[PDB]
């Protein structure tokens, strides 16, 4: 991914819930580039644990961002719970800190759009998002 998205990324909505203050100082950063300004982008907080709860409710965005502190096996138990309430449309990337490449493997085979291994730079989420609608 060599693209600078110099058109910007197109008029989404993204909720990203972080369970790491890095990671929520990352997407805020990247969410003010002038690259971002068309994505209206909430960080919440509270994690996937949080994303699950707040969906049984609400409908989700264009973009859903999500990030565990409890390890692999959680992860995927509380995707199976996210896929339940995500709406047609809705894409899922998941932010992790674990390079490892048969968790990589189950998140794309049930979906996930993306997942991103910190640490990372603001450029790099914003490739993240451009990518998925290129």
């Amino acid at each position: 991914h060599e693209n600078l998205y110099f058109q910007g990324i197109p008029r989404i909505t993204i909720h990203a819930f972080c369970a790491r203050p890095e990671t929520a100082a990352l997407i805020e950063k990247a969410a003010a580039d002038r690259r971002m300004s068309r994505a209206a982008t909430i960080v919440r907080d509270g994690g996937l644990e949080a994303a699950v709860d707040y969906y049984q409710n609400q409908p989700t965005p264009s973009l859903v961002m999500v990030e565990t502190l409890d390890g692999a096996q959680r992860l995927l138990h509380l995707l199976d719970s996210l896929a339940q309430v995500c709406d047609p449309g809705t894409k899922v990337v998941v932010v992790g800190q674990t390079n490892d490449i048969a968790l990589y493997r189950e998140l794309m085979r049930r979906g996930v759009s993306e997942y991103l291994t910190q640490p990372l730079g603001p450029l790099q989420v914003i490739r993240a998002v451009g990518a998925l609608y290129a």
